[PDB]
């Protein structure tokens, strides 16, 4: 079997794909470092509550480059019968393998980010217990079934079938963001920062599947390289960014949040 | 080494194990859109957060099956010496290879349905966080262990110590049902419909540990086919007949259940 | 897969220290759930009562790690990368030697599921609100999490010791909660006594394990597997039986103090 080493050394070796991930971890922890620094002025819980699950988010991500990049999080598996890629190859040094890169990593640590983002963005909106258990609950399922699908090299059926299970939850989740949130932000007086965060949740979390879609995993119009790009740039969007303007939000209207 | 390719098409050639999975993927998803479409009128939030937990069972079984059918959450373990089904041939394909067939992926998911049946029924008899808390725990120590118990592949001794220690969990579990969530139930005012419930929560329930025992994992008597179909049957009346009734109840008494 | 469970179940047996260290506990894990569940009969508040059951998983969880590492399935063989300290280390399992050292990751995994509860209780002991206990559960649980990807990493040795700093970052933020913030919020409880000592006891034998990790075949590799396995099994004794005991003796005789809701 490929070794944790090679796939450590097949990161390196290739430009596209090193950047793609060493530079997040850089970003992730510089954020993380930014993001304490500055709601180390906050004092009411609740608003400390929201900035925590905010926080936790680039700590989730810091983790998860790190377990792509050191190769740990990472495989090579032959596609099913049928599948765009399958018959393709990676090579780790000076050797050949059948398979594709599959790194499952990202699929895994998003059921312990996105939840995290969710618990933010409920939390500042006023939503309700209810909508929070919903909300996260689908997403994780969204998450796991996302990693099955990629995990499966039985059959290229069950691949898409998976992958479809995990656009049912994400539509759930879509819709408590864009109708039921959207309504509490009102009521909590939050509308301005919400619809923000809304729109940019929702535009980043879209282009996950897409990327899934044309990257090896889908149809392979995308290589490897490439793919992971796309993933690490809505990431700094959809989590750094994401994470700067709430936490720039929530330290200007600490008092709005605290109830 | 078996590949999930040969796991999967194992899955066929022996209509009985495949039929028991095929049927409750379809069952499942089903019951998802009756469930969706019974709780549409909802509106108390407390009502509603019954109804996902209820709903979100069939959903992690869909996701349970689909992994085993497809060969994911399958593997061949060869048992201990002294186990009953020692020495025993699978022979995927053309090729025999010793071991058994371990369907480990039902006892995985369980830890997330379980702990959902657990929830819907302790907030329907009007439960307190520390009896919730303590059945959820202990009901997925239960489950965990026994995955454990069935991936123990290195003394037939410790594989029953984990049963064991899993027999022990589940004590906890009955234990609330039958005598702490009764009692409550009673000034929750759905003592009728709970005691339906926790009838048939308990009686089923009961039933996994000895399809276990007696499969094998256990002693053998029973082949993986029916040992599987055992397991289908119980997942149909513990989830979705069960889902059902509570779900009819709910929408029928959304008054009772609000707060 | 040519270390089979069964090869590493005999390696345990068959090696008195190693045996010792994980058999040990099995039993005094489950002495102290029945002992904690007998304590704990006569308890009546739902606050107090939740306090003790988070305090009896802790043995609970640990009971289940032990019989995990014991049995072999929680361990494997790993190959530590070029300038690891214990690269080129043999085992010699079953009837071969094999490359690489006994990696016990069990432990790690389990503690992400018992750290929680324990802390779960002392929060409670402490009259803690939820931002803090959430805070102080989610980097814990980072903590362990971090701690198991770092002794499962054998591609790079400064990507190890990388995982093993982000994994102390997060411990700060239990060990900045546990002494700042809840050291106060017992004032305020009604808990300060039994909260500080528990709080001393915790903070001292938790800095135990990252000092044994690092010692250890995990890191420098002065410690061999089974005095690392004695050093961890040393620590859990004290830092989960006796303080949960400890807990759950002080509980008992003050039920009312944290009776609240
Ligand atoms: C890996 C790395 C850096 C890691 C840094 C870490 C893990 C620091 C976390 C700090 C936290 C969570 C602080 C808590 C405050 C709240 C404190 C409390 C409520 C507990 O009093 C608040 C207001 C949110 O900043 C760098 C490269
Ligand atoms: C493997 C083994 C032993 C396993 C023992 C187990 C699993 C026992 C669990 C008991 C519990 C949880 C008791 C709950 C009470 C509270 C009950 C409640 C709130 C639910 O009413 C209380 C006062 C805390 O003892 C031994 C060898
Ligand atoms: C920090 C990471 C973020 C915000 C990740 C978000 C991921 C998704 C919205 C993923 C969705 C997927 C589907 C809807 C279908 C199947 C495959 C996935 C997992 C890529
Ligand atoms: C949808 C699935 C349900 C309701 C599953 C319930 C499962 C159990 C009560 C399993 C219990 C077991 C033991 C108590 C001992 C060891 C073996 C198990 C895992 C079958
Ligand atoms: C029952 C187990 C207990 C109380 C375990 C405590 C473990 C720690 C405080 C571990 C900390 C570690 C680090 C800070 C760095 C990396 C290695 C670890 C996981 C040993
Ligand atoms: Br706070
Ligand atoms: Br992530
Ligand atoms: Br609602
Ligand atoms: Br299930
Ligand atoms: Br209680
Ligand atoms: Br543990």
């Amino acid at each position: 079997e490929v070794t944790q080493r090679e796939l450590f050394e097949f990161v390196l070796n290739d430009p596209l794909l090193a950047s793609s991930l060493y530079i997040n971890i850089a970003l992730a922890g510089l954020s993380i470092l930014l993001f304490v620094f500055m709601t180390r002025g906050l004092d009411d819980p609740r608003a400390k509550l929201i900035a925590v699950s905010t926080i936790l988010v680039p700590v989730v991500s810091i983790a998860s480059y790190t377990g792509l990049a050191s190769g740990l999080t990472i495989s090579v598996l032959e596609m099913p019968a049928g599948h765009f890629a399958e018959g393709s190859s990676v090579m780790l040094g000076g050797e050949e393998v059948d398979g594709v890169v599959t790194m499952w990593g990202r699929y895994l640590t998003w059921a312990l980010s996105t939840p995290m983002i969710l618990l933010a963005l409920g939390l500042l909106a006023g939503s309700n217990a209810t909508k929070l258990f919903t909300a996260i609950t689908f997403d994780i399922a969204m998450c796991v079934t996302g990693l099955a699908a990629a995990l499966t090299t039985s059959s290229h059926l069950m691949r898409w079938f998976w992958y479809a299970i995990s656009c049912a939850c994400f539509i759930v989740v879509l819709y408590i963001l864009l109708v039921e949130w959207a309504q509490d932000a009102k009521a909590a007086g939050t509308a301005d920062i919400f619809s923000t965060l809304k729109l940019l949740t929702v535009v980043m979390w879209l282009g996950y599947p897409i990327v899934w879609a044309l990257g090896v995993e889908g149809v392979a119009v995308l290589p490897v390289g490439y793919t992971s790009w796309a993933y690490s740039a809505l990431d700094i969007v959809a989590k750094y960014i994401f994470a700067f303007l709430l936490l720039n939000y929530l330290t200007s209207n600490e008092g709005v949040v605290s109830g």
